[PDB]
This record gives C-alpha cells, sequence and structure tokens, in this order.
DNA sequence: ATTTTTATGTATC
DNA sequence: AGCTGATACATAAAAAT
DNA sequence: ATTTTTATGTATC
DNA sequence: AGCTGATACATAAAAAT
C-alpha cells in the first residue's frame, strides 16, 4: 500500500535516486519531508564532532523514514545523517502535501500508522540487540536481522545481501572493526557462516534465532 | 495532551472511556495476547521487555507519561500476537482501546490520525535515542546517557538537581543497558563518590545533567 | 594500467 | 591493558505472611 | 509484628 | 578472569585518476 499510496501523493510523484554513498539528509536540514525507501538500504547515523559515527537504523525496503517531519510546533532540523547505504530509489514528498492528502483520502492514515509501528517495532528489535553482552551474541543477533531485511535464500540458508564492511558493522552493534573481524572469522571457524566477495551467508538462520 | 483528549473520547457508548489503574508489576499484557488493542500511557511507566526461555529478560523501553504502546495491533494483515511482556515499573494508569474501535475514528474524526502520527513519531525517535545510549561502549557512558535519557522522561525538580521519579534497582538498570547489576552497582558507586549523582529510596537524584555529560 | 583509498587479516596489549 | 562479567557473600530494604 | 524474598555493597579474579 | 578495545602493521580489494 505505502508505495501505491506515496505514488498518488502530488501530477504523479517522480522516483529520486542516490547512489551509493550520496546523503539523503544532512544534520541541520530543516526537517520538512517524509520519505518512502523504495528499492534499496538507507543508514540512519548520529556524527559526533570528532567526525565519528554511529549507526542508528538502517533502514529495508519500503520504510518510512524522517519521522521528526511529522511532528507539529517549532519547526525542527534534522539531527541525524540520512545515507544511501546501497544505491536507492525514494520517494520525498513535503511535510505539507501529506498533511492535506491524509484529509483527504484517511485511508493513507491508517496505511501511514501501520509503517511507523513497524518501524518502531524494527527499531525495539534492534535495542534486543544491542541490549546483549557479548559481542559474538550481538553480532549473531544484527546478522539474523539483516537476514531478515536483506537476505536472498541460499541452498544452505540465507546470504545478506549487501556490502557490509566490518567496519559497517561494528558501528551499528557498538564494537570496532578489528574485533568485528575477529568475530567473524570466528563464525567463519564454527561454520555458522559463510563469505564470499563481501556478502554474509548465514547457515540455518532458524538454528541461531531459536537460541535467542 | 490532544492523545489524552482524543483518547477520553473513543468510547464505547456515549460516556467517554475509563482509565484502568495497574499497580506495580502487574503485567499489562503477556506475550501471547492477541494484539487487539491500543493503549496511551497517562500516568505512570510502563517496562516493554522479552523474556527469554530462561526466565532472562531485557528490557526494549520503558515508555514515558503520555506514550502511545501495543503498535503491534495497529499493523494490521495478520492478526498477530504479543511477543513483548508490557508491566507497570510504576503505579500506571492508561486507556485501552480495541483495535477495531480506533480504526473507525481514524475515519470519522481524522485530526486523531495526526495527533496518532506525532505520537507513533515520537516512539520512534525516543527508541532511536536509546539505541545511541546502547550503541556507547563504555558502561559508565552507556549508563550516564540512560540516566540523561530518564531525566528527560521522568525527572521532576529537586533542591539539587533533577531527581528521576522512578524506583530504579541496580538489576532493572542493568536489564536497560545491557549490563549487569554489579556493574550498575559498582559505576553508579563511582558516580555517588563523585559526587555527580545521590539516590535516597531507590531515586536517583542527578545535580547537574550536563555536569555528568562531560 | 597506475596510483591511492578502503577493506580485511592478525598480533600485541 | 583495562574494563566488566562471573561468582561470591555480607547485610539492608521491601515484600509477604 | 515476623519471616522471607529481593536488593545492595564489596571482594576476587 | 577474559572479552574487547587500542594500537600496530601486513596485505588484498576497490575506487579514483
Ligand atoms: O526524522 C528524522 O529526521 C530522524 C528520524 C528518522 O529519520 C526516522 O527514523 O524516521
Ligand atoms: O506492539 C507490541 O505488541 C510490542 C511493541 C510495543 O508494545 C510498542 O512499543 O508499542
Amino acid at each position: 500500500s505505502l508505495l501505491t499510496m506515496f505514488r498518488e501523493l502530488g501530477l504523479p510523484l517522480q522516483i529520486e535516486q542516490f547512489e551509493r554513498g550520496k546523503t539523503i539528509f544532512f544534520p541541520g536540514d530543516p526537517a520538512e519531508r517524509v520519505y518512502l525507501l523504495v528499492k534499496g538500504a538507507v543508514k540512519l547515523s548520529r556524527v559526533y564532532e570528532s567526525g565519528e559515527e554511529i549507526t542508528v537504523a538502517l533502514l529495508r525496503e519500503n520504510s518510512v523514514f524522517g519521522v521528526l517531519s511529522l511532528l507539529t510546533g517549532q519547526r525542527s532540523d534534522r539531527f541525524y545523517h540520512a545515507v544511501a547505504f546501497t544505491p536507492v530509489q525514494l520517494f520525498s514528498v513535503p511535510i505539507e502535501f501529506m498533511q492535506k492528502a491524509l484529509i483527504e483520502r484517511p485511508e493513507l492514515a491508517n496505511v501511514m500508522l501501520q509503517g511507523l509501528s513497524s518501524r518502531i517495532l524494527q527499531t525495539e528489535m534492534m535495542i534486543e540487540t544491542l541490549a546483549h553482552r557479548d559481542m559474538g551474541s550481538r553480532l549473531v543477533s544484527f546478522l539474523l536481522i539483516l537476514c531478515r531485511d536483506f537476505g536472498i535464500p541460499s541452498p544452505d540458508g540465507i546470504t545478506i545481501d549487501l556490502k557490509l564492511s566490518h567496519q559497517a558493522i561494528a558501528e551499528a552493534i557498538g564494537s570496532t572493526r578489528v574485533t568485528v573481524t575477529r568475530l567473524l572469522g570466528d563464525l567463519r571457524e564454527s561454520k555458522l557462516i559463510a563469505i564470499h566477495k563481501k556478502r554474509i551467508t548465514v547457515f540455518n538462520p532458524v538454528a541461531l534465532s531459536q537460541q535467542f
């Protein structure tokens, strides 16, 4: 629905391309827009003064984001950094176009609430991950998400279909790459995952998610 | 505020909807319970937890007053069942509209849709804000970040500073920030020695939130 | 094809 | 290397009866 | 009011 | 006690020119 609903928000709405690594919005940018991710993945990050980054969200296809604009009151400015972790296609409705269309087609409000509901549950899902202690468990919990979100079927299990640098992972699970490398290595030795061409394939993903 | 007013008027009959009172410790919903309701927290704090087979718990959300929760219901397409444990970390008071009453009233009074979207939007941001917390490494920083939230969320003014108005056991904290209670004790002890916080009757009073941040 | 920047592996502490 | 978990045990505070 | 279960302080590695 | 961060350096893969 979301995809269909967002198309009709206007002449119709054209998609925007962003190339891998291009910023969808910067800290400071007025929160005047709501987005729908259609193709690709988007990385929501907090950027500390030191230039260092922490990942808050690796949004999956069909995700509503830029949600701070939906809040009424003093015009708010972005505080996270939205970047195209893959090549991505989104819609970028201005906030006032949206508000209008929620009044005219109340069906869009039901569909919108559902998407925000999934965002809350997906983000909580992530808290569960970080709330582990063992960085091996934290990593595995993270991978089991990425399997659910970006994974395609493989002979033995699911291959996480996106290019994940160990650094990118480290930023997502509150660790450092050398730990992420080391740990991923340990999964490889245990024969729980396998990597070819920077693509992590977890075996029996069902069996790992049972351990929680 | 609107939410509160909006939720009041979602009554079964002509009379408004009554609050439900839950005592400290009583479960608002259990894993398995059909997700057929959306809630508004009014007075208190709700602990959303995941309970592993071993009896062990992880806290996902310590929701603050005026929070919308029970949102798996809002997501239709499948009659899903609850997977988290909603419990009153404090004496709480909520509204509990059935999901079909809500859906109807979003179409009839579109004003409530805007107010609902705002509420769920605040949830997303609040939950991310928590990710930021956990995504630290230093458990002292993680703890402090956690407390600075609780100051924003549950804090009332005191002569010395902001008192986080909720009884927090070190265990409860440990579950919230992915640690253990002996670490939480030890760490909180360190704050006490440094004279950055003080605890009376299980209530943590931060003296200068910005001083802790430093 | 020739750099140069990024990603990964391993060891130590 | 340096936290923090694991394990321990004393003792105080809260809950239950 | 007692008793018992839980919470906290502290130590070790 | 033991993970895991900090630091280090080698080396491979990818991007940029
Ligand atoms: O809305 C923002 O500016 C940040 C939060 C966000 O992008 C989202 O999770 O929807
Ligand atoms: O909606 C659920 O059933 C679990 C998550 C939740 O309660 C919420 O955060 O709204």
